[PDB]
Formats: C-alpha cells, structure tokens, sequence
C-alpha cells in the first residue's frame, strides 16, 4: 500500500532527485517525500572535444550513488534517471552511461531536448497556475527550452544551445571596465541569432503567461525579491509562484555586469551562481525581450516532477487498460513501471506477429501480460485457471539451463504444445524486457515486419542500452520466430 517511487534528472549544472509516494485512486498524483540536488557540474567536466572526462564520470557515479541510497532509505529501491544536455551532446555519453550503470546500477538515459521541454512543462504545471496560453522558458547549464502550451501539456517545444555554462564559456570575460557589459551584449546577440527564425512560435499574444523554471531563474527571483527589500527565499518558503518584471531583471543584470565575477557571488540571492550568472541573466533577458514578455512567474517544479507525472500516468492508466495482475505484482514488491512497460511492449510485439501471420491460441495474449508483470518477482522465480498460471509461471522463468533438470524430481513438463507456447511467448517477453532495460518507459514498437525468413523490428524512444539488451535477449526469438534485426 505504501509504494514509493524515485525519479532523477542529470543535467549540465547539477543532478536532481525526487522521491515520492503515489496517491490512491489511479489518479496520477503523488505526495513529495524527499528531494535532493547534487552539484555534478558535468558541463564543467567536458574536454575540448566535448567528451565527459573521467572526473565527470566519477561525479556522475557519486551523484547516482547518493540518489540510489536515499531512494532505498525511503523505500523506493529503483530510480528512473533521465539525462539532458551534457551527456546528450557528449560523444562518449553512451559509454559513460553504460560504465556508470555498472558502477552504481543506475543508467543515466539521454532524452531529446524536445522531451526535456515536454516533461519540464508537466513539472511546471504541477507547481503553478497555467492558463489557456502559456510560454515557458527553462534555462539549464547547457540548453534553454522554449515550450508553449495550454492547461495540461506542451504544444511546441524548441531546444537551443544557450545554457548558462555554455554561454559563460563561449563568451569569456575580459579584464576591462566594460568587460561584463561586453559579455552580456555578445551573449544577448547569440540568443537573438538562434531564436530569430523561431521567435513567432513563442511570441507574446494578448493573454500570454510567461514562466521560468530551474535554478538560474529561481536565483534571479530571489535576488529581485531581496532588491525589493525582501528576505532570502530560503528563509521563506521558496520562490514558487513569485513574479518579477522584465525591467527588474534588466536592472539586476545591469548591476551584475558592473560587478566583477567574484563580486557577483556576494550579490544576495546569487551566492551559488557567481561564475555563470552574468551570461545566464543575459540569456533570460534577451530571450524574454525577443518574445515580447513583460512579466514572468517562477516555478520550482521541473523535469523530475514531470518524470513522476508521466510515469504515474502510464502506470495507472495501464492498470485501467489483468488490473489485479499489476496489483498482484505489487504484492511481490516489483517495479510496476518496468513491469507495465514490458507488458505493453509484449502486447505491441504480439499483435504485429499475429498480423504478420503467426498463429497463437486465444489466451496467449493474457498469459504473456501476466508473466510480463511478474518477470522479476524473486519469490515467483485474477481470472486464470490453475493450468494457465503454471503456464504463466514457466513463461516468467524461462531459461535453457533450468534449475530443475528433466531427470531431477519435481521437474514440471507440460504438454508439447504448451512447451512450444511458453518458448514463443518467452522470446517475446525477453525482447520486451530488453526494450525497457534502461527503465525509461519510453520504448514503443513502430513497425515489425517479416524480412525473408526472419523479422525487422522498428523501435522508437530507445536508449543504446535498450537496443543492446534486445541483441542480448533476442536469441530465443531467433530460434522461435527467426532472425531479428532492430532499427531506429
Ligand atoms: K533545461
Ligand atoms: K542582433
């Protein structure tokens, strides 16, 4: 009943963790239990080639070790990890992520900037009052997402390389009096060059509400509130829902550009961003000005909140879409997200095989779903008859070197057609667990076609770990249905 969930995002400035407990009623809601930030500073750990250094890998692994520990102390156990610009753009990111999974057990799965904007927008929705027409800016250390949408989800997402660290490094500050103003001006021109062909999609219309998320914008809201004679936001309840104007942002930026980098970390509210804050504030001002914004609201919800919403959405709606089967897997303490995603992928692969001509018996789909949800219940290695559950049991636990050997007592041998059914469904299920090996819930089958005497599988939303898992978990598919080639 007390089922707790953990999600994390690995970005360019820092890494973030949210541990929460879901709300009853298959509603899609959660109660926050714990949050954690880690100054992983991956964007400062890139080499001249853009590769993440062994020191960045260590900081990564360290953060995911902290995350895995806190998540288990709270009772979550498994953590879904998404990664944004630093690891996404690093030529060695796939390697880094596989290495870091070996060390910690957590795989940092790179998502597209569009999907980063999409999920961030759901996090903002969980924190503030979106209206019929919203434009969100999310400035990280590496990129800046522009998102527009209405009251429930994103409509258009653009992702630009205008991040706080990236812009600080791309316009190094000089030694003169106007050095800060000159960095601000040049950063502001870079924003204009890259946004200009897309500005209209995010431009102010009558009634448009503008929102900012993430730590630069939160620091700026705090600095502006303190410049209006306010108290530090940490002494208060945070900055969620605070509003400031474009003029106030402009005023703070002018002050910052006049200061020297070390002086900026003594500006109240900016003490933890002195090195990137000048460039960061230029990005924010220039972009908002390009879009015609005059006021913004700041949100403390971001990627990790939308990660929990998207997860709870699919997981709870799948149980509505066997509903006890996901619940019974809960009694065995399994990762319901993984189990539900593996069941959906099994469903997807099964239907294409049927449509291509493969004959299956009527209960086969129901059997594969049930074994899909109980594949990782250590204890196990409802409208199902006693013979069906035995079939389900053997599908969940299929291996060539079975723990009981045929000659050994207690060995359970089915009838030949059931043996053959188990093998064919276990090959489907294994491909499915491969497609969610990264535990992202993001894989989807797009097309599965016969290719000669074998098959060709097209998958989307798949990480390099997921694709590797199918290759390592698809040998049974090849014996049962024919050689399998996966693409995209
Ligand atoms: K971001
Ligand atoms: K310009």
């Amino acid at each position: 009943s007390h089922m707790r969930v953990a999600v994390a995002d690995v970005g360019t400035n820092s890494s973030h963790l949210l541990i929460a407990e879901a709300l009853p009623g298959d509603a899609g809601g959660f109660r926050v239990i714990d949050t954690l930030k880690d100054r992983t500073r991956l964007g400062e750990c890139l080499d001249t080639r853009g590769e993440l250094t062994p020191e960045g890998e260590e900081r990564l692994a360290s953060a995911l070790t902290r995350f895995r520990e806190l998540a288990a102390s709270a009772g979550a156990g498994d953590v879904r990890v998404y990664a944004t610009s630093a690891l996404r753009e690093a030529p060695n990111g796939a390697e880094v992520a596989e290495r870091v999974r070996q060390r910690t057990g957590l795989y940092p799965a790179v998502i597209s900037g569009v999907r980063e904007g999409e999920l961030t927008y759901l996090g903002v929705r969980e924190a503030v009052e979106l209206g019929p027409d919203n434009v969100l800016l999310d400035l990280g250390g590496g990129s800046l997402e522009f998102v527009r949408g209405a009251e429930e989800r994103a409509a258009d997402v653009l992702s630009l390389p205008l991040g706080a660290i990236r812009m600080t490094r791309a316009f190094p500050e000089g030694d003169g009096k106007n050095a800060g103003r000159d960095v601000a001006d040049a950063v502001a021109r870079q924003v204009r060059e890259l946004l200009r062909p897309h500005a209209g999609r995010f431009a102010a219309r009558p009634g448009t509400q503008f929102f900012l998320s993430s730590g630069t914008a939160e620091a700026a809201a705090d600095a502006i509130a303190q410049r209006r004679g306010g108290r530090p936001a940490e002494a208060a309840g945070g900055v969620n829902g605070e509003r400031f104007t474009l003029t106030e942002l402009a005023d703070l930026l002018a002050h910052v550009a006049r200061l020297r980098p070390a002086q900026r970390a003594r500006v109240p509210g900016l003490e933890r961003r002195g090195d990137t804050i000048l460039a960061a504030l230029s990005v924010l001002h220039a972009a908002l000005d390009a879009l015609g914004a005059r006021e913004v609201t700041v949100s403390e919800g971001a990627l990790r909140e939308g990660m929990l919403i998207e997860e709870l959405a699919q997981v709870q709606t799948f149980s509505l879409a066997q509903r006890s089967v996901l619940a019974t897997a809960g009694r065995f303490g399994v990762n319901l997200s993984h189990a539900g995603q593996v069941a959906e992928l099994s469903r997807e692969l099964f239907d294409r095989l049927l449509a291509a001509g493969e004959t299956f018996p009527p209960p086969a789909r129901s059997l594969l779903t049930a074994a899909a949800v109980l594949h990782e219940a250590g204890q196990i290695v409802r409208g199902f008859g006693p013979q069906d559950i035995e079939l389900i049991a053997q599908i969940a636990r299929y291996h060539r070197k079975s723990l009981p050997k045929p000659s050994h007592p207690d060995y359970v041998a089915l009838a030949p057609a059931d043996r053959a059914l188990v093998a064919r469904l276990a090959g489907i299920l294994r491909v499915a667990d491969g497609l969610d090996r990264a535990h992202t819930g993001l894989a989807r089958v797009d097309d599965l076609r016969r290719q000669g005497q074998g098959w060709q599988l097209r998958v989307s939303g798949v990480t390099p770990l997921d694709l590797a898992g199918v290759g390592e978990k698809g040998d049974l598919w090849a014996r049962e249905f024919g050689p399998l080639s996966v693409q995209n």
